[PDB]
Protein backbone atom coordinates (compact mmCIF):
# COMPACT_ATOMS: atom_id res chain seq x y z
CA UNK A 1 0.00 0.00 0.00
CA UNK A 2 2.38 2.64 -1.56
CA UNK A 3 2.13 6.42 -1.93
CA UNK A 4 0.97 7.76 -4.97
CA UNK A 5 -1.55 9.79 -6.44
CA UNK A 6 -5.11 7.51 -6.32
CA UNK A 7 -7.83 8.05 -4.11
CA UNK A 8 -7.06 5.58 -1.24
CA UNK A 9 -3.34 6.62 -1.67
CA UNK A 10 -2.55 10.27 -2.65
CA UNK A 11 -1.70 13.51 -1.24
CA UNK A 12 -3.99 13.62 1.88
CA UNK A 13 -2.46 10.04 3.10
CA UNK A 14 1.28 11.00 2.57
CA UNK A 15 1.82 12.51 5.64
CA UNK A 16 0.89 9.17 7.85
CA UNK A 17 4.40 7.49 6.91
CA UNK A 18 5.52 10.80 6.29
CA UNK A 19 4.64 13.29 9.06
CA UNK A 20 6.65 16.04 7.66
CA UNK A 21 4.12 16.27 5.23
CA UNK A 22 2.49 18.95 7.83
CA UNK A 23 5.80 20.51 7.94
CA UNK A 24 6.92 24.25 8.04
CA UNK A 25 8.59 24.57 4.49
CA UNK A 26 6.21 22.02 2.20
CA UNK A 27 6.12 22.79 -1.62
CA UNK A 28 4.45 23.65 -3.57
CA UNK A 29 2.32 26.80 -2.99
CA UNK A 30 0.51 29.26 -4.44
CA UNK A 31 2.32 32.08 -5.62
CA UNK A 32 0.24 35.76 -4.71
CA UNK A 33 1.72 37.86 -7.12
CA UNK A 34 0.58 40.66 -5.36
CA UNK A 35 2.37 39.79 -2.11
CA UNK A 36 5.71 38.52 -3.43
CA UNK A 37 8.17 41.62 -3.06
CA UNK A 38 10.77 42.08 -5.43
CA UNK A 39 14.63 41.89 -3.86
CA UNK A 40 17.50 44.19 -5.64
CA UNK A 41 19.37 41.61 -3.57
CA UNK A 42 19.10 39.06 -5.94
CA UNK A 43 22.06 38.09 -8.33
CA UNK A 44 21.60 37.28 -12.02
CA UNK A 45 20.46 33.50 -12.66
CA UNK A 46 22.60 31.48 -14.61
CA UNK A 47 21.72 28.39 -16.23
CA UNK A 48 25.09 26.41 -18.06
CA UNK A 49 23.24 23.71 -19.99
CA UNK A 50 25.89 23.69 -22.89
CA UNK A 51 28.18 20.22 -21.48
CA UNK A 52 25.01 18.59 -19.93
CA UNK A 53 25.08 15.17 -21.29
CA UNK A 54 21.63 13.36 -20.66
CA UNK A 55 21.83 9.58 -20.20
CA UNK A 56 18.15 7.39 -19.78
CA UNK A 57 14.53 8.15 -19.69
CA UNK A 58 12.74 6.39 -16.81
CA UNK A 59 9.21 5.68 -15.73
CA UNK A 60 9.59 5.18 -12.05
CA UNK A 61 5.84 4.82 -11.59
CA UNK A 62 4.93 8.47 -10.52
CA UNK A 63 6.40 10.23 -13.62
CA UNK A 64 9.19 9.87 -16.20
CA UNK A 65 12.66 11.00 -15.37
CA UNK A 66 15.28 12.67 -18.40
CA UNK A 67 18.47 11.24 -16.19
CA UNK A 68 22.33 13.34 -16.49
CA UNK A 69 25.96 12.22 -16.01
CA UNK A 70 26.39 14.47 -13.24
CA UNK A 71 29.82 13.23 -11.99
CA UNK A 72 31.71 16.35 -13.02
CA UNK A 73 30.14 20.29 -13.70
CA UNK A 74 28.85 20.22 -17.07
CA UNK A 75 25.38 21.28 -16.59
CA UNK A 76 24.99 23.93 -13.73
CA UNK A 77 22.63 25.94 -12.56
CA UNK A 78 24.47 28.96 -10.22
CA UNK A 79 23.67 33.15 -9.09
CA UNK A 80 19.58 33.76 -8.05
CA UNK A 81 19.24 33.09 -4.63
CA UNK A 82 21.61 30.33 -4.25
CA UNK A 83 25.11 30.41 -2.95
CA UNK A 84 27.24 27.93 -4.74
CA UNK A 85 27.49 25.53 -7.98
CA UNK A 86 24.33 23.47 -8.49
CA UNK A 87 24.85 20.39 -10.68
CA UNK A 88 21.47 19.05 -12.91
CA UNK A 89 20.71 15.36 -12.46
CA UNK A 90 17.67 15.18 -13.88
CA UNK A 91 14.09 16.23 -15.06
CA UNK A 92 10.49 15.38 -15.22
CA UNK A 93 7.03 16.94 -15.50
CA UNK A 94 3.71 16.53 -13.60
CA UNK A 95 0.59 17.22 -15.69
CA UNK A 96 -3.37 16.72 -15.28
CA UNK A 97 -5.79 14.69 -16.94
CA UNK A 98 -7.31 18.03 -18.39
CA UNK A 99 -5.38 21.09 -19.58
CA UNK A 100 -7.18 23.06 -16.74
CA UNK A 101 -4.74 21.23 -13.93
CA UNK A 102 -1.62 19.58 -13.46
CA UNK A 103 0.84 22.02 -12.63
CA UNK A 104 2.20 22.02 -8.54
CA UNK A 105 2.76 25.49 -7.99
CA UNK A 106 0.07 27.93 -8.66
CA UNK A 107 -0.07 31.55 -9.59
CA UNK A 108 -2.68 33.76 -7.91
CA UNK A 109 -5.03 30.15 -7.44
CA UNK A 110 -4.30 29.33 -11.74
CA UNK A 111 -3.03 25.84 -12.29
CA UNK A 112 -1.19 25.12 -15.75
CA UNK A 113 -1.47 21.83 -17.84
CA UNK A 114 1.39 20.85 -16.70
CA UNK A 115 5.16 21.73 -15.10
CA UNK A 116 8.79 21.03 -15.83
CA UNK A 117 11.00 20.45 -12.72
CA UNK A 118 14.74 20.90 -13.21
CA UNK A 119 16.67 19.36 -10.11
CA UNK A 120 19.65 20.16 -9.32
CA UNK A 121 22.12 19.19 -6.05
CA UNK A 122 24.45 21.26 -4.67
CA UNK A 123 28.30 19.89 -5.13
CA UNK A 124 29.55 21.18 -1.74
CA UNK A 125 27.42 17.96 -0.14
CA UNK A 126 29.47 15.66 -2.38
CA UNK A 127 26.62 13.52 -3.89
CA UNK A 128 22.88 13.63 -4.15
CA UNK A 129 21.63 11.68 -1.26
CA UNK A 130 23.91 13.79 1.01
CA UNK A 131 22.37 16.80 -0.44
CA UNK A 132 19.02 15.77 0.25
CA UNK A 133 19.67 16.06 3.79
CA UNK A 134 20.56 19.63 3.98
CA UNK A 135 17.88 22.68 3.66
CA UNK A 136 20.20 24.39 0.94
CA UNK A 137 20.97 20.56 -0.85
CA UNK A 138 18.93 21.18 -3.82
CA UNK A 139 18.03 24.02 -6.41
CA UNK A 140 14.59 23.22 -8.61
CA UNK A 141 13.81 25.03 -11.66
CA UNK A 142 10.70 24.80 -11.84
CA UNK A 143 8.73 26.38 -15.54
CA UNK A 144 5.05 25.96 -15.91
CA UNK A 145 3.59 24.20 -19.32
CA UNK A 146 0.05 25.60 -21.29
CA UNK A 147 -1.07 24.26 -24.13
CA UNK A 148 -0.83 26.27 -27.02
CA UNK A 149 1.81 26.12 -29.97
CA UNK A 150 4.12 22.88 -30.02
CA UNK A 151 7.45 23.12 -28.00
CA UNK A 152 9.85 22.01 -30.68
CA UNK A 153 12.67 20.65 -28.01
CA UNK A 154 10.05 18.81 -26.45
CA UNK A 155 9.10 16.20 -29.21
CA UNK A 156 12.36 14.13 -28.74
CA UNK A 157 10.74 13.91 -25.56
CA UNK A 158 7.25 12.68 -26.60
CA UNK A 159 8.61 10.21 -29.15
CA UNK A 160 10.27 7.95 -26.63
CA UNK A 161 7.40 7.98 -24.07
CA UNK A 162 6.19 4.77 -26.00
CA UNK A 163 8.48 2.82 -25.34
CA UNK A 164 8.72 3.43 -21.36
CA UNK A 165 4.80 3.24 -21.15
CA UNK A 166 4.57 1.48 -17.90
CA UNK A 167 6.60 1.42 -14.42
CA UNK A 168 10.57 0.13 -14.64
CA UNK A 169 11.24 0.60 -17.64
CA UNK A 170 13.83 2.76 -19.01
CA UNK A 171 15.33 3.57 -22.57
CA UNK A 172 19.05 4.97 -23.82
CA UNK A 173 18.37 8.83 -23.75
CA UNK A 174 21.66 10.78 -24.97
CA UNK A 175 22.50 13.74 -26.72
CA UNK A 176 18.97 15.82 -25.29
CA UNK A 177 19.81 19.54 -24.64
CA UNK A 178 17.18 20.58 -22.16
CA UNK A 179 17.82 24.25 -23.53
CA UNK A 180 15.41 23.17 -25.42
CA UNK A 181 12.96 23.49 -22.56
CA UNK A 182 13.47 26.97 -21.24
CA UNK A 183 11.54 30.46 -21.86
CA UNK A 184 12.62 33.47 -23.76
CA UNK A 185 12.89 35.22 -19.83
CA UNK A 186 14.16 33.67 -16.57
CA UNK A 187 12.47 35.92 -14.64
CA UNK A 188 11.14 34.35 -11.57
CA UNK A 189 10.06 33.52 -7.98
CA UNK A 190 11.94 32.16 -5.28
CA UNK A 191 11.33 30.59 -1.63
CA UNK A 192 12.53 27.58 0.42
CA UNK A 193 10.19 24.52 0.49
CA UNK A 194 10.65 20.71 0.29
CA UNK A 195 10.29 17.79 -2.19
CA UNK A 196 6.67 17.40 -3.87
CA UNK A 197 6.90 13.41 -3.84
CA UNK A 198 7.48 11.53 -0.69
CA UNK A 199 9.76 11.81 1.45
CA UNK A 200 9.35 15.34 1.20
CA UNK A 201 12.56 16.55 2.44
CA UNK A 202 13.08 20.20 3.29
CA UNK A 203 16.17 20.56 1.06
CA UNK A 204 15.02 22.55 -1.93
CA UNK A 205 15.14 26.06 -3.23
CA UNK A 206 12.65 26.71 -5.33
CA UNK A 207 13.36 28.76 -8.27
CA UNK A 208 9.75 29.03 -10.68
CA UNK A 209 9.85 30.91 -13.69
CA UNK A 210 6.91 33.53 -14.52
CA UNK A 211 7.19 33.08 -18.08
CA UNK A 212 5.13 29.83 -19.11
CA UNK A 213 6.39 27.09 -22.46
CA UNK A 214 3.81 26.52 -24.45
CA UNK A 215 3.14 22.82 -25.54
CA UNK A 216 0.41 21.43 -27.90
CA UNK A 217 -2.50 19.58 -27.24
CA UNK A 218 -1.27 16.31 -28.89
CA UNK A 219 2.24 17.05 -27.12
CA UNK A 220 0.48 16.76 -23.65
CA UNK A 221 -2.09 14.21 -24.80
CA UNK A 222 1.38 11.48 -25.43
CA UNK A 223 1.78 12.13 -21.24
CA UNK A 224 -1.34 11.42 -20.67
CA UNK A 225 -0.94 7.65 -22.41
CA UNK A 226 2.16 6.77 -19.63
CA UNK A 227 1.13 4.18 -17.10
CA UNK A 228 1.68 4.46 -13.34
CA UNK A 229 1.48 0.38 -13.26
CA UNK A 230 4.05 -2.24 -14.59
CA UNK A 231 3.79 -4.06 -18.19
CA UNK A 232 1.09 -7.15 -16.70
CA UNK A 233 -0.85 -4.93 -14.28
CA UNK A 234 -4.09 -3.54 -14.92
CA UNK A 235 -3.59 -0.27 -16.79
CA UNK A 236 -4.12 3.22 -14.86
CA UNK A 237 -2.94 6.26 -16.54
CA UNK A 238 -0.32 8.34 -15.53
CA UNK A 239 -2.67 11.72 -14.96
CA UNK A 240 -3.15 13.73 -12.24
CA UNK A 241 0.55 13.40 -10.63
CA UNK A 242 0.73 16.54 -8.80
CA UNK A 243 0.64 17.85 -5.30
CA UNK A 244 -2.03 20.49 -4.24
CA UNK A 245 -0.44 23.76 -2.85
CA UNK A 246 0.84 23.69 0.87
CA UNK A 247 0.33 26.26 3.65
CA UNK A 248 2.71 29.55 3.01
CA UNK A 249 3.40 29.38 7.16
CA UNK A 250 6.27 31.45 7.96
CA UNK A 251 7.78 32.42 4.31
CA UNK A 252 7.83 35.18 2.20
CA UNK A 253 8.05 34.70 -1.76
CA UNK A 254 10.77 36.91 -3.49
CA UNK A 255 10.61 38.36 -7.32
CA UNK A 256 13.63 38.55 -9.42
CA UNK A 257 11.64 41.39 -11.07
CA UNK A 258 9.67 44.39 -10.84
N1 LIG B 1 8.99 17.10 -7.54
S1 LIG B 1 10.38 17.68 -6.97
O1 LIG B 1 11.07 18.39 -8.01
O2 LIG B 1 10.12 18.41 -5.75
C1 LIG B 1 11.43 16.33 -6.55
C2 LIG B 1 12.77 16.41 -6.89
C3 LIG B 1 13.61 15.36 -6.57
C4 LIG B 1 13.16 14.24 -5.92
C5 LIG B 1 14.09 13.09 -5.58
C6 LIG B 1 14.07 12.10 -6.68
N2 LIG B 1 15.22 11.19 -6.58
C7 LIG B 1 16.18 11.12 -7.49
S2 LIG B 1 16.12 11.99 -8.81
N3 LIG B 1 17.20 10.31 -7.40
C8 LIG B 1 17.44 9.30 -6.37
C9 LIG B 1 18.87 9.04 -6.04
O3 LIG B 1 19.24 8.85 -4.90
N4 LIG B 1 19.69 9.16 -7.07
C10 LIG B 1 21.10 9.50 -6.82
C11 LIG B 1 21.99 8.78 -7.81
C12 LIG B 1 21.60 9.12 -9.22
C13 LIG B 1 22.55 9.22 -10.23
C14 LIG B 1 22.19 9.63 -11.50
C15 LIG B 1 20.87 9.94 -11.78
C16 LIG B 1 19.91 9.82 -10.79
C17 LIG B 1 20.25 9.40 -9.50
C18 LIG B 1 19.17 9.24 -8.44
C19 LIG B 1 18.17 10.37 -8.51
C20 LIG B 1 11.82 14.18 -5.57
C21 LIG B 1 10.95 15.22 -5.86
ZN1 LIG C 1 8.60 17.46 -9.43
Amino acid sequence: HHWGYGKHNGPEHWHKDFPIAKGERQSPVDIDTHTAKYDPSLKPLSVSYDQATSLRILNNGHAFNVEFDDSQDKAVLKGGPLDGTYRLIQFHFHWGSLDGQGSEHTVDKKKYAAELHLVHWNTKYGDFGKAVQQPDGLAVLGIFLKVGSAKPGLQKVVDVLDSIKTKGKSADFTNFDPRGLLPESLDYWTYPGSLTTPPLLECVTWIVLKEPISVSSEQVLKFRKLNFNGEGEPEELMVDNWRPAQPLKNRQIKASFK
